[PDB]
């Protein structure tokens, strides 16, 4: 249809944590079919960034997802027109975080705005210190509420010096032309950081995700 | 103290509700001492707000409060250098809002910064059909954790035709400079909407709280 099996990616976030503003711009390429990505990010403002980058990946579209064929794709049926998702991230020592994405599309290319914003993270908490490692596997789980497509799943922090640090994600997705809906059904995400500079000013970002019932 | 008797308040609100943007102004006045204010609030960007007005109101300051001498009051002792605050609501239909508050002092007037992001309230929900009438009075319980000012809250929203609708407020409160840490407190709020024009573009809003203890 309207998915090539390259595409790129360009992106623009704006936000804060705990009322410290930042931005951060990024350019990346992926193929929504083997449901891959990976792109460039780098920040604009707010540098050097003083909580851990971790908070922000999940942030940084479901179109790179490989769906099955028994399987509804709601994601690649909505373009040329497009998504939005909103999301509540909930992490267990009361460190909130709020983000929205406006997903279009220009040409083969994905255009993101997104915002996003965290409060009542401790200033002894892994999250304002830094300490932690890498996201766990996550396996989100989609349902259809009213007509609207959500998703929820709790994912894992690994931390530095053994441990996790939990959080519950609520996602809910809209398309911006009616769409078909699809069953319950999982997507397992793998992400992860490649490589950064040591402040995080730079950094390379990956993920695969596949679907599954 | 740099804390007068009458004081005057602008603001500036910046935020987004389900990824669609607004912001409002407003000026208004209060006595501290008293713990009374009241402001008028225009919205200036995406306006006519499509959601109720209500989950706003609490974000539009402590320093507005009548403290006993038998209570340490950590609002007015972080004056003239000011305080800080971040907030999450949390509320029984998955909608849950962020703001924060910057406020700082000039003459005697405060001023505020306020951002605040909503998302996943659900179309037929009573915040996106504007079906909320008023705040209930609201018991704000505020305790020191690791030298930090927090506070909590389980408040309601009264709905039009009966029922409540419930929200979990939790603020951490951060003065710029060190000061005095109170003991476990407890707030009564009332706020009130005094008047508004049919689709909230003007606000007249008003409100009293007064600190209690065992």
């Amino acid at each position: 249809s309207v998915i090539k099996p390259d595409m790129k990616i360009k992106l623009r976030m704006e936000g804060a944590v705990n009322g410290h503003p930042f931005a951060i711009e990024g350019v990346g390429l992926g193929k929504p079919f083997e449901g891959k990505q990976s792109m460039d990010l780098k920040v604009k403002e707010g540098g050097p960034l003083p909580f851990a980058y971790d908070i922000l990946t999940m942030a940084f579209n479901r179109v790179f997802a490989k769906y099955p064929e028994n399987i509804v794709d709601y994601f690649k049926q909505s373009f040329p027109e497009g998504y939005s998702w909103e999301r509540s991230m909930i992490y267990e020592d009361g460190g909130i975080c709020n983000a929205t994405n406006d997903i279009t599309l220009d040409g083969d290319c994905y255009i993101y705005e997104i915002r996003f914003d965290g409060v009542n993270f401790p200033a002894n908490g892994p999250v304002m210190q830094k300490r932690t490692v890498k996201w766990e596997l996550s396996t989100e789980k989609l349902y259809v509420r009213d007509g609207v497509l959500k998703s929820d799943g709790n994912y894992a922090l690994s931390l530095e010096g053994g441990g996790h640090y939990r959080c519950d994600f609520k996602t809910t997705y809209k398309a911006k032309k009616v769409v078909q809906l699809p069953d319950y059904h999982s997507v397992d995400h793998h992400i992860e950081i490649k490589s950064h500079d040591k402040d995080y000013s730079n950094v390379n970002l990956h993920e695969h995700a596949e679907a599954h019932s």
